[PDB]
């Protein structure tokens, strides 16, 4: 209505129901739309996000929709704090959904976990939008156990240094190829990357990368052409695909839809 443009909620029509938790950028909440529609609402702390280039991306992302990927329904923007509007994802994320035993997941529940990601990722690949910090930390599950990729894209948002440098403390240095540590190369086939080291997450349940290293010792291990090896869950046939993810050679990892299709093949066989 008057006063909002496309991009912009009305923070006047949420209802705060529950407290979710707190990450990069402070609280998050559940809550509803106009009395009816489930939604997160996230409290983005003073000081830690670029809010005017945020807002304007917020335009791009409000226009990427597809299934497997957390939707932005909108931004609070007249405020401080300002809110950011999204899919609400009953299960939380992907990392501690992994890491509770009590699901007792069987090979093809994580499977279709990789092929959830994989589909948002061709699509995001499709439109030439790089995640750019793809991991399980950045996945949500719903309600009906779907995955769904979150936060793609929002690390070009983030202020705090420590995060952003690749030598600083916070960088995704366990998710990074080669040419990123080494000089800072993104590209289509830095998130191919990161997506094996993801596949790599589930069918080890949650664990760690490369959990006995430090940072710098990880960068160290990966530069010199050695990788994370074959989790006890993956099949022969899973841990060739999160393998192809890593070859050195940036050119020779192959595509979203590459990668996707090689899952389905896999899901068909076992
Ligand atoms: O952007 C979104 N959508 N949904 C969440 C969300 N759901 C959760 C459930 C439990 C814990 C933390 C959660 N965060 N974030």
């Amino acid at each position: 209505g008057l006063g909002y443009g496309s991009w912009e909620i009305d923070p006047k029509d949420l209802t705060f129901l529950k407290e979710l938790g707190t990450g990069q950028f402070g609280v998050v909440k559940y809550g509803k739309w106009r009395g009816q529609y489930d939604v997160a609402i996230k409290m983005i702390k003073e000081g830690s996000m670029s809010e005017d280039e945020f807002i304007e991306e917020a335009k791009v992302m409000m226009n990427l929709s597809h299934e497997k990927l957390v939707q932005l329904y909108g931004v609070c923007t007249k405020q401080r704090p300002i809110f950011i509007i999204t899919e609400y994802m009953a299960n939380g994320c992907l990392l501690n959904y992994l890491r509770e035993m009590r699901h007792r997941f069987q090979t093809q529940q994580l499977l279709e976990m990789c092929k959830d990601v994989c589909e948002a990722m061709e699509y995001l690949e499709s439109k030439q939008f790089l995640h750019r910090d793809l991991a399980a930390r950045n996945c949500l599950v719903n309600d009906q156990g779907v995955v769904k990729v979150s936060d793609f894209g929002l690390s070009r948002y983030v202020l705090d240094d420590e995060y952003t440098s690749s030598v600083g403390s916070k960088f995704p240095v366990r998710w990074s190829p080669p040419e990123v540590l080494m000089y800072s190369k993104f590209s289509s086939k830095s998130d191919i990357w990161a997506f094996g080291v993801l596949m790599w997450e589930i069918y080890s349940l949650g664990k760690m990368p490369y959990e006995r290293f430090t940072n710098s010792e990880t960068a160290e291990h990966i530069a010199q052409g050695l990788r994370l090896y074959r989790p006890h869950l993956a099949s022969e046939k899973v841990y060739t695909i999160m393998y192809s993810c890593w070859h050195e050679k940036a050119d020779e990892r192959p595509t979203f839809k590459i990668l996707l299709s090689n899952i389905l093949d896999v899901m068909d066989e076992e």
